[PDB]
C-alpha cells in the first residue's frame, strides 16, 4: 500500500547489471508485451479484429464449441500475422543472453513463434502455440508453416474430427509436463527477468513469487507497473526491445 | 483379357489395393517371414509396440535400415502404372498396406495409407508428427525436439487400431466401387484382406495381380499370375489405347 511502499531499482545501474553477469541460474518470463514491437499488438481487452469480443470470449472452449469457424478465423487471422511478423530487438536480446550462457531457459506464455525464429533453443510454451494444430478428439498434433485458409473447417486426417488451434484457453488445464518443466526451472533459478507481461493471468503469475520465496531476484521489464512490482528488485519502465538491448549489450561487455 | 481389358476400361468406379509386392520390383522386397536384416526373427515380432517398449534401439534400427532403402528407392512401373490410371480417370482410390510412399512419389493423388507411413515419425509422449527427408542413424535413440521424449515411426503395428477415419474412408471406397484391383498382397493380413470382399459382395469384380495364389484367388473374377510391374505396365497401355 502507500504505508506499505516497497522501492525497487528502476535503472541499468551497476548493481542490476552485477546481478545479471553473476546469476548462477538466471530464468525469463515473456508476456505479449515482448512481441509488440514485432507488429503483434497486446489485444488490451479488444478482440483485433472485429473488435466487438475481449480476447477471453473467443479463446475459450465454450466458444469455440459453439461457433468453430468464428473462433478458428480469429487464430487464422493472428496465425498469419504472426507467421510473417519478424522478432524484434527484445526477442534477439533473449536468444542472445542465451548463447551467452547466461539464460538458462526461457518461459512464454506467448503463443507466437518469434523466441524461437530468434534463435532461443530452450523455450517453454506455458500457453502452447499458434504453430501447432491439433485434433479436438484425438491425439494427433502437429506444426503449420502457414495460416489455414477458413472456408473450410480443418479436420484430422486420423479420426475425421475438428482440428484446433494448439494452443492453452482458459477453463483448459495446461500440459501436465509443460508445467512440471517451468515449476522446476524456477525453482531453480536465482534470478528471473519477467518482461512484456501484465502480471495476472495464473499460474504463469505465480511464477516469479517461487523465484522470490527461495531467495532469487526479480527483474521487471515493463512500460507499466502490475501486481508484481511492488515485489520486483528492479521494474524498468519502458520497452522490451530498447531495455533488453541495452541491457544485453552491457552485460556482454562485463562478461569479457 | 479382352473381357478383362474392357471390365477394367468401363467400370464405373475402379479402386486398388496394394501391398508389400508392389515395391519389391523398386528394390524393396516382401519379408517372407524374414526381417531381412538380422533375418533372425518374423517382421511381426518387431513392428509390435510391445519390443518397442522391451527393446526401442533394436526396432528403430531396423526401421532405420527400412527408411534408409525406402528413400532412396525409385518408383517401379507399377506405381507409376496406377498412377496413369488414376490420371486417365479410371482409378478412383487408391488403398495401400505399405508403408513406403512409392506410390504418391510416382505422382497418385488419392491415396489411403491403411498402416500408416515411414516418411512420418512422431513423439510417443507429446505426440507432435512430422515427416522427415532421411532415415535416422541410431547410435541415439531418435527424440522429440518440443519435449526431448522417445520419437517412434508413424506406422501402425500389429495389435493397434487403424486411424478410423482411415479405416472409415477405406470402407467407404470399397463399398462404392464395381471393380477393385488387388495387386502385391498375400491377402491375409486383416481387416485389409477383407477390402475386396466389400466390392465382391457388392456386386462389383476382383482382379488380382500376383505371381502367387492367395486365399482371395478363389473369389477373383481375374488373376494374373505376374509381377505387378510388367502386369500394370501392360494393362495401362491398353486401357490407354482402348480408350484413346
Ligand atoms: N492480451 C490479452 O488481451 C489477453 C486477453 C485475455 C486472455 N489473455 C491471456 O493472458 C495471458 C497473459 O498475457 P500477457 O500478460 O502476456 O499480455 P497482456 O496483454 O495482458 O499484457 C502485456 C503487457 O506488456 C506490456 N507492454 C506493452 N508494450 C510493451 C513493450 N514494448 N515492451 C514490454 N512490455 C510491453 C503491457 O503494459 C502489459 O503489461 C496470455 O498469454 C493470454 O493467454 C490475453
Ligand atoms: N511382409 C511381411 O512379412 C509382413 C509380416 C507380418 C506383418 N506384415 C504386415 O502385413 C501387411 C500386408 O503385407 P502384404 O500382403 O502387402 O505383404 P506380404 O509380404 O505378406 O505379401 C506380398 C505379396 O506380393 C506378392 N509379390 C511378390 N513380388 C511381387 C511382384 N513383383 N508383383 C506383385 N506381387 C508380388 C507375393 O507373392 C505376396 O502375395 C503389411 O502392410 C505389414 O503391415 C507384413
Ligand atoms: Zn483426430
Ligand atoms: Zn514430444
Amino acid at each position: 500500500g502507500s504505508h506499505h511502499h516497497h522501492h525497487h531499482g528502476s535503472h541499468m545501474d551497476e548493481k542490476l547489471l552485477k546481478t545479471i553477469a553473476e546469476s548462477k541460474y538466471l530464468v525469463a518470463l515473456t508476456g505479449a508485451g515482448v512481441s509488440a514491437e514485432s507488429g503483434i499488438p497486446t489485444f488490451r481487452g479488444k478482440d483485433g479484429l472485429w473488435n466487438r469480443y475481449r480476447p477471453e470470449e473467443l479463446a475459450n472452449p465454450q466458444a469455440f464449441a459453439k461457433d468453430p469457424e468464428k473462433v478458428w478465423k480469429w487464430y487464422a487471422w493472428r496465425m498469419e500475422k504472426v507467421f510473417n511478423a519478424q522478432p524484434n530487438k527484445a526477442h534477439q536480446a533473449f536468444a542472445e543472453l542465451e548463447r551467452l550462457g547466461v539464460l538458462k531457459c526461457l518461459i512464454t506464455q506467448n503463443v507466437d513463434d518469434l523466441h524461437e525464429r530468434a534463435g532461443s533453443r530452450n523455450v517453454i510454451h506455458l500457453h502452447g502455440s499458434l504453430r501447432v494444430v491439433r485434433c479436438t478428439s484425438c491425439n494427433n498434433s502437429f506444426e503449420v508453416e502457414s495460416a489455414p485458409k477458413i472456408p473450410p473447417l480443418p479436420k484430422c486426417d486420423k479420426c475425421g474430427s475438428l482440428l484446433r488451434p494448439g494452443v492453452v484457453w482458459f477453463g483448459e488445464m495446461l500440459p501436465p509436463d509443460v508445467l512440471d518443466r517451468a515449476m522446476r526451472e524456477v525453482e531453480r533459478a536465482d534470478v528471473i527477468i519477467v518482461a512484456g507481461t501484465s502480471a495476472v493471468v495464473q499460474p504463469a503469475a505465480s511464477l516469479p513469487l517461487i523465484v522470490k520465496q527461495r531467495g532469487g531476484a526479480i527483474i521487471e521489464i515493463n512500460p507499466d507497473e502490475t501486481p508484481l512490482t511492488p515485489i520486483a528488485d528492479y521494474s524498468l519502465r519502458g520497452k522490451a526491445g530498447e531495455v533488453m538491448d541495452e541491457l544485453v549489450r552491457h552485460v556482454r561487455k562485463a562478461l569479457s
